[PDB]
């Protein structure tokens, strides 16, 4: 079982005051990160192959662009779970982060794609989860997440061995239309949100509600 806390190692950036420098670097930055990932590398063109597939189709926020539809995408493939691995364990290893452009443009996607709205969804985990009793829960790392309860307790994700966390999230982004898999109804959460009030439920549960933004640990690190 793993403790819920408030994720001091993970890699937060909300990139407050370096957009602009960021967008120019970035380019350079995530060549750079293909150069050390061989995998993320992949990943990124696979994407690419499906973002163009679907952008024809709607419109998007004013400076939202081909590497931020690509890094959403690629968040609901296969490279997530070695994402999620590097910026949750960021502060014990920072040497070893090479997702330094990928991390700002799918920030800066989420971030491009918000408007006030809250959502209702669930994670299920097949690792079981433990609140402490009091305190608010932050994960650091983006998170998934669905609009479906069936979706997070399907057996790709749940087992009555891990945990549902069913949450209010007012930060996440709806991303049906920017995913390998429309189905999966996946709102992603940025790693910066905290939910103030949470509570445990019967052996499996945990309740992640009253989420708020708050400010992060580290900013504008690879400015």
């Amino acid at each position: 079982p793993l403790m819920l806390d408030t994720a001091p190692n993970a890699f937060d950036d909300q990139y407050e005051g370096c957009v602009n420098k960021m967008e120019e670097k970035a380019p350079l930055l995530l060549q750079e990160d293909f150069n050390m990932n061989a995998k993320l590398k992949v990943a990124w063109e696979e994407a690419k192959k499906r973002w163009n597939n679907i952008k024809p189709s709607r419109s998007y926020p004013k400076g939202f662009n081909d590497f931020h539809g690509t890094a959403l995408v690629a968040y609901t493939g296969s490279i997530a779970v070695d994402f999620n691995r590097a910026v949750r364990e960021f502060k014990e290893n920072p040497g070893q982060f090479h997702y330094k452009a990928f991390h700002y443009y799918l920030t800066r996607a989420l971030q491009l794609l918000s408007n006030g709205d809250c959502h209702s969804v669930y994670r299920g985990t097949k690792t079981r989860f433990h609140y402490t009793g009091a305190g608010s829960v932050r994960f650091g790392q983006f998170t998934s997440s669905s609009l479906s309860k069936k979706v997070a307790q399907s057996q790709e994700f749940f087992s009555d061995h891990g945990t549902l966390f069913i949450i209010k999230t007012c930060l996440g982004v709806y991303i049906k239309e920017f995913s390998f898999r429309p189905d999966q109804e996946e709102v992603l959460i940025p790693g910066y949100e905290v939910y103030q009030k949470v509570r445990t439920q019967g052996y499996n549960e945990i309740f992640l509600d009253s989420p708020k933004r708050k400010k992060s640990n580290y900013n504008c690190l690879y400015s």
